[PDB]
């Protein structure tokens, strides 16, 4: 066969997978994929005739329900999703290498023509909220909408949900939560706040941050409340103490709270709609936003009427064009980032006369995985990991903000250096058996022969970690001042993983004020327009936390929500 669907037909016919009509029953293929399933089962089930020791593409770290769809496409080649960050040995019929050829807004002018015939025509749908970006920003916001009586429409240009929020591994920060009282922490809104403003360079807008740590705990209550595990506290950089929340045992916060809001929605019904991108906010003739025109992959273009557009478009660190355009010293780099991150939101943004700020300050994340190609949590730096050069020495402080630790790595020789610790740190942080899982945490019994498989001077190593644990044990890093000390790396095995920064976050973005309206360049609300999330700017001015972001999209996306459900 030259593609699934003819695989099939040779003994099925097309309404085995089709409708009555034969019309897709819409932009997500949920009757087809339901189809799908009926004969092959579940993802889970179908799972079980694809394992392999240490990967799966059927039972992976997406949440939601991915649909077969997303991979599989009936009547053409298709793409493996998870090819978009990785390079597992797998054999899909029918598949094509991965290549993300998304044409950009400004590129689908050329639709102008199909464009105009769509807008001419009545609205698909005419509800009270759209919410654009299907990542915790989108959905807190379609989810906070909904709860406050809006009717919601969340699209999602992607197959799968979760934007880059699924991806998220080391917390999400809140101050002056129960899950840190119950861990012994003390901390404060405050504190939070003026972490953020320092690790943000004071470029942050205030205002933003004191939504950002004021809300903080109340975003953690409700994603609690919804269903999350938020109870593990660990430390992020620049922090001054444990306050990034996620799962028990200190299991990835993203995907899980991504799962969440899903489950959330799915029992909220909410209208969620994949394969389908948000091109154009459009505005009535008294400038406010009147709906929102958007490019269904297999329904084409059409409009939802709504009284407010919520932007949860995530940031542009995929874009590597783009990201070099404002930062040439990004250029080249690999990002850790899902692959439809590229900017399309704040385009969109733009064209309704969104202003940006901060654009020029973009988040290169210190530890991408050298081998993997994937991020690797500062939460393992946070829970104690050490960072060593190809020397066996450490250079920097492991908890410093990932500005700091990004040029100290790429001033190390061979421009990586590798994470260091040991099993008491694996054993902290569930996480890190993800890692070990992928691949990218070789492994050995002492220093010297780990530093022998990597390529690190192993008594050199040997010293670094022996003079490390003393000042964790005496209580002061006198060498890199690093002001958490967690755990000395002396319990089993040890490891190494080799990193190097890739791009990872745009902290600039649409103009949004406290209320999460998108304000044009006059700084005037554009009435119906609101941003939340990674699409925004200001409110991790020059450096982002780790943590904050997961903070900020629930908080700002919840905001948002309840902001365009009352506007209404
Ligand atoms: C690998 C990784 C791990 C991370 N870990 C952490 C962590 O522990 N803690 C933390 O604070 N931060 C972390 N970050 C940062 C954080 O996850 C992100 O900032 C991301 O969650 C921002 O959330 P968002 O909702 O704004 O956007 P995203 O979650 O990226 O979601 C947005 C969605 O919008 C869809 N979209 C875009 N344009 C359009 C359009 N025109 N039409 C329709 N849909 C559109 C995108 O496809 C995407 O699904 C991590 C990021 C990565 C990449
Ligand atoms: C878009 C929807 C579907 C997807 C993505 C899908 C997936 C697949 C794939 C990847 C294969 C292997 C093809 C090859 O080896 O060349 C296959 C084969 C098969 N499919 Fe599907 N399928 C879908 C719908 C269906 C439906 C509706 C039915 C039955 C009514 C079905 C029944 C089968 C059978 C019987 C086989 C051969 C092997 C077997 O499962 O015993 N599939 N399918
Ligand atoms: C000869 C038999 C079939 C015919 C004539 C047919 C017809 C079509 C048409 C016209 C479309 C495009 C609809 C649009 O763009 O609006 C389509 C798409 C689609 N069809 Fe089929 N179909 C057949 C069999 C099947 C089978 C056997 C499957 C799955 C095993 C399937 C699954 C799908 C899916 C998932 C899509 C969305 C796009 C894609 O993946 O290619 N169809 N089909
Ligand atoms: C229930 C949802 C899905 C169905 C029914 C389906 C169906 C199938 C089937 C029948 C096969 C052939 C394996 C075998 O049985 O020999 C297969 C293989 C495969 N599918 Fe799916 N699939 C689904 C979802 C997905 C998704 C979401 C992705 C990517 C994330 C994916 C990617 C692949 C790959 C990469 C292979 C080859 C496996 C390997 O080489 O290990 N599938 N699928
Ligand atoms: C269905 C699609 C995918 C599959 C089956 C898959 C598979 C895996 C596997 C087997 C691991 C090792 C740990 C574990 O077993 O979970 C892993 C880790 C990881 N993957 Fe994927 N992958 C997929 C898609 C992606 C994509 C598209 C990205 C980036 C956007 C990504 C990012 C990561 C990261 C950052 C890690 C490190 C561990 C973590 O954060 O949990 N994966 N993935
Ligand atoms: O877990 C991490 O390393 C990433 C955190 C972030 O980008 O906030
Ligand atoms: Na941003």
């Amino acid at each position: 066969a030259d593609n699934l669907a003819e695989f099939h037909v040779q003994n099925q016919e097309c309404d085995s997978c089709h409708t009555p009509d034969g019309e897709l029953s819409n932009d997500s293929l949920t009757y087809e994929n339901t189809q799908c399933v009926s004969c092959h089962g579940t993802l889970a089930e179908v799972a079980e005739t694809t394992k392999h020791e240490h990967y799966n593409a059927h039972a992976s770290h997406f949440p939601g329900e991915v649909a077969c769809t997303s991979c599989h496409s009936a009547h053409e080649k298709s793409m493996v999703y998870c090819d978009s960050c990785h390079s597992f040995d797998f054999n899909m019929p029918y598949a094509k290498k991965w290549l993300r050829d998304e044409p950009t807004i400004a590129e689908l002018a050329k639709d102008k023509s199909e464009r105009q015939a769509a807008l001419a025509s009545a609205p698909h749908d005419t509800v009270d909220v759209v919410v654009v970006g299907s990542g915790g920003a989108g959905f807190s916001a379609a989810i906070s909408a909904t709860d406050s009586g809006a009717k919601v429409i969340l699209i999602e240009k992607e197959p799968v949900i979760g934007g880059n929020a699924k991806l998220a591994a080391g917390g999400m920060n809140a101050a002056w939560t129960d899950q840190q009282k119950a861990k012994k922490i003390t901390d404060s809104p405050e504190l939070m706040f003026e972490d953020t403003m320092k690790g943000g360079q004071n470029i942050n807008d205030p205002a933003l941050v004191k939504v950002l740590s004021s809300h903080s705990k109340d975003s953690v209550d409700w994603m609690t409340a919804m269903g999350a595990d938020l109870t593990d506290v660990g430390m992020m950089g620049g922090a001054s103490v444990n306050r990034a929340h996620r799962p028990t045992g200190g299991a990835g916060v993203g995907a899980h709270v991504v799962q969440v809001l899903y489950d959330n929605a799915v029992k909220r019904n909410i209208d969620l709609r994949m394969n389908t991108r948000g091109i154009e906010v459009l505005k009535d003739d008294k400038g406010t936003v009147k709906g929102i025109l958007v490019k269904g992959m297999y329904k084409g273009y059409y409009w939802v009427k709504a009284d407010a557009v919520i932007l949860a478009t995530g940031g542009f660190a995929k874009n590597n064009e783009r990201v070099a355009k404002l930062d040439p010293s990004l250029k080249g780099f690999i990002s850790t980032n899902q692959p439809g991150a590229v900017g399309d939101g704040l385009d969109v943004a733009e064209n309704a006369g969104g202003a940006l700020k901060d654009m020029q300050y973009i988040q290169a994340h210190p530890t991408l995985s050298v081998k993997g190609g994937v991020m690797v949590t500062e939460a393992v730096r946070g829970n104690g990991a050490i960072l060593v050069n190809r020397e066996g020495k450490r250079f920097v402080n492991e908890i410093t903000t990932a500005d700091k630790a990004s040029a100290a790595i790429l001033a190390q020789t061979g421009k990586s250096a590798y994470l260091i610790f040991d099993d008491s740190v694996r054993k902290s942080l569930s996480k890190i058996d993800k890692y070990i899982g992928l691949g990218v945490a070789p492994t050995a019994d002492s220093l010297v022969k780990l530093g022998k498989m990597e390529g690190i001077d192993g008594k050199a190593l040997t010293e670094t970690v022996a003079r490390y644990n003393s000042l964790v044990s005496s209580g002061k890093d006198t060498d890199f001042e690093r002001p958490n000390l967690p755990r000395a790396l002396n319990e089993g095995n040890y490891y190494a993983i080799e990193v190097t920064p890739g791009v990872h976050h745009t902290m600039g973005g649409v103009m949004i004020d406290t209320k999460a309206e998108v304000m044009n360049a006059k700084k005037q609300v554009i009435p119906g327009l609101y941003g939340a999330g990674e699409v925004t700017g200001g409110v991790h001015g020059a450096n982002r936390l780790g943590g904050n972001a997961i903070s900020d999209i629930i908080t700002f996306g919840r905001l948002a929500g309840e902001e365009a459900a009352k506007y209404s």
